């Protein structure tokens, strides 16, 4: 920005960040990743799973609300067995609240 | 009260049984206690958290279908802030089923 000399080249690859959910460990395909203007949620739920002390499902649901303009066109998510949600991409550094 | 306690019938074959669903730790309100013939349920779901890494919420559901072990008119349920559920009771000591 402004100090073309400090990057001389017309593209590069920078300004990128890394944001990451953990809970699909819990239903890798059963997971939802849906980008809402901004709000990053991750849908995670199960059905009827059996367990040591009973039978237990339950749903999971993290929403991140980025109103400082988390961008919705650069915004993609990875996500490994492990459950690992990483959503890497360019947005305004304004690091607000929450 | 004394009652019409005609006779003292003090049977304290309580053994009892004992077993816990703890989760309405994230759920003191929200947690909903249900006892349906045998089938021991204890609804319960957080509310919009409010977190510097996300809002989260997510819903606990545990089934219990126990028919010859659990009695539905004596079993009764302790909670405690810390969402700590103790369902305790005498129950029909039965073998197996069929």
């Amino acid at each position: 920005m402004q100090l073309s000399s400090g990057v001389s080249e017309i593209r590069h690859t920078a300004d990128r960040w890394r944001v990451s959910l953990d809970v699909n460990h819990f239903a890798p395909d059963e997971l939802t990743v849906k980008t809402k203007d901004g709000v990053v949620e991750i849908t995670g739920k199960h059905e009827e799973r059996q367990d040591e002390h009973g039978y237990i499902s339950r749903c999971f649901t993290r929403k991140y609300t980025l109103p400082p303009g988390v961008d919705p066109t650069q915004v993609s998510s990875s996500l490994s067995p492990e459950g690992t949600l990483t959503v890497e991409a360019p947005m305004p550094k304004l690091a607000t609240q929450s």
